[PDB]
């Protein structure tokens, strides 16, 4: 059952000291105090940790739904982020592309968080005409892998999760999306309106899927891979010094994999039999533009880097149908874009969506600038509750210096 339950007992307990060393001890002191004081309710400690202490430079948090849990976590507590900077840090949202979606994602947030519930409900209703079904079936019960609904489930999950973070007062200073995630970024930035984007993204997915072809993810930098392509092959994504993807017709991809295998290059065929970001899409570009022409495009009110150039999007690009056509046809320059995003703001990098695929690419590309990264929703196999994962994210954001992230 996905009946609304509201927020749990789950609370975030903040701790801040003036030394990394006083942090460890003060977290252990608080643990002893909770043991030796059965009067102390958990909600009073939480409120008191906010109102009665100054938010100092060295921070950590625990999440807990009860007192023994909080005590256990406070003993194991290790500072995890650097001391907060003197100016408040910038925040960036990283919005993943296809590949991480799964049935059941965000079902915990759907039942605890009314912004997440309402955003999902609204998107599901807008999408019924283009999709032919209720998206919430695909989100929470069952879905055909790689279907239109499966990818729309990811788009709406990213969008709902970002709205949920923004309602907590975590608003991004910059955005970057990977592939499909660039549409979520555009909706969040004000370039597109979510209600107009939803059916257009859906028809876009259908046109890409019906174009056939194949995509292979290669664990190597693009400079190593480029000489091996390939009539019938395009560089589909340049993701990090050890990650790129190649797309084209199936026979050409087969041949590339044989050559990669002869050179010891690790690779894996992506499950979706499509070839987004390659010449295979040429026959549907004009028809896709016709759908793009239904959108009211506006200049971004939150800055974002586009995968077309791997750089900040201009107002002229954001509002241009042919640029959005380029976004679908051309290499996703994510490695360049994450470096452009980092050089300007040095922001906290917050992955908005299931898993940690963009976080790993950011860490590989930004080595060793020491980026602070925050993950926001679990992988398909993880046993953690969605609301626990979210509470941890918000605590960690507060520990990095994003004060509005602490709930209550
Ligand atoms: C990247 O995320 C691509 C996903 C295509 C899936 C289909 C069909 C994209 O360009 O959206």
């Amino acid at each position: 059952n996905l009946y609304f339950q509201g927020s749990g007992r789950r609370l975030v307990l903040p701790v801040s000291a003036r030394t990394s060393g006083a942090l460890r001890g003060q977290a252990h002191a608080l643990a002893r105090r909770l043991e030796e004081r059965p009067g102390l309710r958990l909600d009073d400690v939480a409120g008191a940790l906010r109102a009665d202490r100054p938010a100092l430079r060295h921070r950590l948090t625990v999440s807990a739904s009860s007192v023994p849990e909080a005590v256990e976590a406070l003993r194991a507590a290790v500072p995890a982020v650097p001391p907060v900077p003197d100016e408040p840090p910038k925040v960036a949202f990283l919005l993943p592309g296809g590949g991480t979606q799964y049935v059941g994602m965000g079902s915990g947030l759907y039942r605890e968080n009314d912004v997440y519930r309402d955003t999902v409900d609204r998107c599901a209703a807008v999408l019924r005409p283009a999709l032919g079904s209720d998206l919430r079936t695909a989100l929470f019960e069952e879905v055909e892998p790689g279907s239109t609904a499966a990818f729309m489930a990811l788009f709406v999950t990213e969008y709902a999760l970002a709205r949920t973070l923004m309602e907590e007062g975590v608003r991004p200073d910059a955005l970057i999306g990977h592939s499909l995630g660039e549409y979520t970024a555009a909706c969040l930035a004000g370039v597109m309106e979510i209600d107009e984007a939803l059916p257009v993204v859906a028809e876009r997915i259908r046109l890409i899927a019906s174009s056939g072809g194949a995509t292979v993810g290669v664990a190597a930098c693009a400079d190593t891979v480029l000489p091996l392509l390939g009539e019938g092959l395009s560089l589909a994504a340049v993701n990090s010094p050890v990650a790129c993807t190649v797309a084209g017709d199936t026979d050409a991809v087969d041949r590339l994999e044989a050559e990669l295998t002869r050179r010891g290059v690790p690779f894996r065929r992506l499950r979706m039999p499509a070839a987004a970001h390659s010449h295979v899409l040429d026959p549907i570009l004009e028809s896709f533009a016709g759908h793009l022409r239904t959108l009211t495009l506006r200049p971004p009110r939150i800055p974002y880097v586009t995968n077309v150039t791997g750089d900040w999007a201009t107002d002229a690009q954001a509002t241009d149908v042919g640029h959005w056509v380029d976004h679908t046809r051309r290499t996703v320059r994510f490695a360049d874009g994450i470096a452009a995003l980092w050089e300007r703001e040095r922001p906290v990098l917050v992955e908005i969506g299931p898993g940690d695929s963009l976080t790993k690419l950011a860490r590989a590309r930004l080595d060793g600038e020491g980026p602070v990264t925050v993950t926001t929703m679990r992988h398909a196999k993880a046993q953690a509750a969605d609301g626990f994962v979210l509470a941890e994210a918000l605590g960690r954001l507060w520990s990095a210096g994003v004060d509005a992230a602490l709930p209550h």
